[PDB]
């Protein structure tokens, strides 16, 4: 099948990539980075997020695999010593696919109310450029709170172990089709009030962030920034699209959580 | 239809109950507290939890309604001045029902490994009698962590605004069939380690709490305690049973959250 | 005595300032904004922080008073209706002064290791421009942790009810000569580790923040930014200087806390 | 000098104690557990807290030393392999003493308003027997908040790395004469409100806990419980007494914190 391999870029990852390419050359496997059906990421979770966005337009036709040349990653869940066994089992095929939910981010900007859309595998954040900013939080067209603070983070299930976790959010199993909103240093006194707790939204719920005064701020989607100015709204909802993983053995999410945060 | 009315017990609630009973006497409505199809709770959320457990054996044949004689409740979402309109709309019928997920708690105890089961509308907690206690946390038969601290709380979705919220847990919309585990003052140092973050589990996942040394502690289910000694395991899973609410108008969960924590 | 009055700038504050100036004209009080002995701030805590930095070079010769034209402030603890009584009691004199500790911030920058120093009444923060940044935390010349996250906040006692509070820090009575360091969304996994808890340092302890890779970031002191590039170190210590308040009646810190966060 | 040695009780600690006793027999050192001037604790922090309370009536005449037969402790900061060097340097003398602040707990109980007093090295806690309880919090005779939740914890500086830390409290250097109050799962909604943040009190401030309805609950002082019923008040204040440590080398508090929570 058509495949491609992304590399973190250091000597170790580039070398494993070349050895896997040589291994794939011994089967009916063609290297194609334009229309790959299999995308292998060799590096960390940052390398994997890069591969995801590199092919975010062909998500339904791609199964991702991550190899971690350093420590264990949440998306890179293969050890480099198993690369040959990966090439072998990947060559034959007949593997099962596993799908994780994604986050759709819509940004309304400009005088013409143009709308740009993005997909996030970890999270999308809206953050003040400097100091605190003010944003109205609207849930299914009802005004919920006026947030004053550093920013807000909307995470996917698999993203809950990332930025979301550092903000006090809950860890959610990726079989739950949902999104989680966490606060970044909210102001709470007699006059200003936020819910404080993380909020977990099901499918079809729409969370709208509407900045009040200043209209220029930082919007992130995973490891990058959404470059649009004069923003009037950031809408969040569980995407109808999913990322597909090629799985070859049982590595449960909670064991992955245990291995990455408890002890390995 | 057969109905019954529980009362908080003060003058205000007893009086509204008697007036509603008189109102129901003007329709084809029979008072029956043995096999009611409608259970009306007049009081707070504590009164509502009492009504739930009072009829936890006929949950699939009952639609609950809560009236709050004091402040707004999360389960008591009717104002006393609307009691007549409630009797009227309840008398005719044709209302829609809304179902919230529940939590199944199984307690393995004794030499014979007997198993008692309970249903929780808010949460079930395992807490040390005095000082900290030690419990092994097993998720789908894999050991996840050894918890050392004051206790653990497993909450339903509608329970996430209760004990769960005070422990730092996330607020989950009740359409999500899940349960959330939060820690109570865990010890974390070089030797002892817990995940710290709240954990959200989907259906069919089983969380097993297995106390290590001391085998006598406090188990709660909502507002009461499970009285069984020589405990060997407390198993948590999303129940296959649901609580059914009779709804007569739109009162969304997030507006209920806003009204109870932000401002009303 | 020589005095001056700063104004928030809206109609209400400018008007009270002009009326107080007219009131002071009836006593041996001279308006002098170059060498004032009394500085009156009419507005919010933001107006008061402006007045503090406007005269941060003559702190030992000035007693500050704050009037809040809106809600109660932590530094503006006079109501506008008491402005006449303030002018009267201020005119006579014989009032007691109250001193709060301050925070000294030293920034080492450039090839020549130049050092600029600043005083903070609330806090000084070091924050990443975009995404997370890495800083080594050195306490009294011993390496304590390598912080990876959004930033760090070092607060004075009176500042603990401000940014520090939103970051989970403790509220400290201003009679305690100390500073408190809080984290902003630290990364914590198997590889990366911070203390997590807020840290409270006594006098003469020096906390040094030494950025690891990127050397360009945002340094704040109260409501403004310290504009120096090529930073090599940010040193924190309790200042030997103090801010002096003119007090005319008992308004204890904890009652001020109660009035601003509990209920007023 | 007169000395005594407490032991955790396992084979390793009892054996080191007997070897140190034999070592002390070679100097002008007399074993006396009635009036010791030096108290050596061999075990963990639990063993050290036992030794502290065992001699809490002669604190001003005793210098404590802790040896940790297992992992490093915050009070047991000597390794067992250095026991001979400890006996040797302790035999000569001329060591410096280091003093940490303590917490005075006064319990008013009974019809006669009797008052029992206790000293805490780590903390004193007031906790509900079952479910949540209600206590009024009075600071210097002014009512600050009505706490509804699981309990409250008042910690010494050296205690801030213990129960206080697990409750979100700040870590305070023991040179700061203060006490810190942290909440245990407080209820916060539209009707019920607490400060939420930890509170740090200087010397001479008195925090009074006055239970509202139920008058029977659990009071702890370090590892034990204060057995008095019909309680009307629990008063907290920084004690005028201090615990004295015999120090033989520099082991700074922050390095001790780093070694116990970051990495060792
Ligand atoms: N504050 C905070 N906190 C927390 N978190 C966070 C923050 N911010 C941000 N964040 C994240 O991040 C991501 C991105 N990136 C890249 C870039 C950045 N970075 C760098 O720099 C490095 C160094 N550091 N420093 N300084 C990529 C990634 C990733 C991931 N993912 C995940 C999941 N899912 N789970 C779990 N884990 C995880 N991870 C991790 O994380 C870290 C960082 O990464 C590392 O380990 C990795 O493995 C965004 O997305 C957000 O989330
Ligand atoms: N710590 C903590 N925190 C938090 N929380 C908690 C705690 N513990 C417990 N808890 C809860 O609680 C419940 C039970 N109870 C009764 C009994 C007890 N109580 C009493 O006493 C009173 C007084 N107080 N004091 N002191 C009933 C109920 C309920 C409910 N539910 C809900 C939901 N769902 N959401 C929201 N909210 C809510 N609620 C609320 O809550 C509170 C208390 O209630 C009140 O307001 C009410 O409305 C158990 O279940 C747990 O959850
Ligand atoms: N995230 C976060 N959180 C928290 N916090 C914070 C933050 N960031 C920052 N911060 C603060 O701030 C300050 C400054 N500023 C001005 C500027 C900014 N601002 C604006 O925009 C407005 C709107 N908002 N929004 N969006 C001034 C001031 C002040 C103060 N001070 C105090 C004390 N001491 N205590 C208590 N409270 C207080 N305060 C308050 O606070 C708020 C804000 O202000 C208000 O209410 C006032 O009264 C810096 O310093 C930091 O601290
Ligand atoms: N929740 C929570 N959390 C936290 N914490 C706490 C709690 N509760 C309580 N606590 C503590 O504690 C103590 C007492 N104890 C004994 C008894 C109990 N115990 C047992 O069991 C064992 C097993 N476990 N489990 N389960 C003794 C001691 C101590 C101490 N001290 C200190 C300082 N200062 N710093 C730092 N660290 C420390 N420590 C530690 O801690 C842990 C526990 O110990 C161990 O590692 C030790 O080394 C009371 O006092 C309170 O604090």
């Amino acid at each position: 099948m058509k495949y491609m391999i992304t590399s973190k870029g250091d000597e170790k990852s580039d070398l494993l990539r070349l050895n896997m390419i040589a291994g794939f050359g011994e089967y009916d496997m063609e290297y194609d980075d334009v229309e790959p059906e299999i995308v292998i990421s060799i590096g960390g979770d940052g390398t994997f997020l890069s591969a995801f966005h590199q092919y975010e337009e062909r998500l339904d036709e791609i199964a991702f695999i991550g190899i971690h040349t350093g420590h264990l990653g949440f998306y890179a869940d293969w050890r480099p010593a198993e690369a040959d066994k990966l090439v072998k089992l990947l060559a034959k095929g007949e593997y099962q696919k596993v799908s994780y939910p994604l986050l759709k981010t819509t940004v309304k900007y400009g005088i013409g109310k143009k709308e740009a859309t993005y997909l996030a595998l970890n999270e999308s954040t809206v953050k003040s450029s400097g100091g605190p900013f003010v944003v109205d939080v609207v849930i299914n067209d009802i005004h919920f709170e006026r947030f004053r603070g550093d920013g807000l983070c909307m995470s996917t299930p698999s993203g809950t172990t990332a930025y979301n976790k550092s903000l006090g959010g809950a860890l959610m199993h990726p079989s739950i089709e949902a999104m989680q909103l966490t606060e970044m240093a909210s102001i709470n006194n007699r006059v200003y009030r936020t819910i404080g707790s993380p909020l977990v939204f099901p499918k079809h719920h729409v969370v709208s962030l509407q900045p009040v005064n200043d209209k220029d701020f930082q919007i992130s989607v995973d490891h990058l920034s959404i470059l649009h100015r004069d923003v009037q709204e950031i809408r969040y909802e569980v995407s109808a699209k999913k990322i597909h993983f090629a799985r070859f053995r049982s590595f449960p999410f909670w064991r992955r959580v245990h291995d990455s945060f408890i002890e390995d």
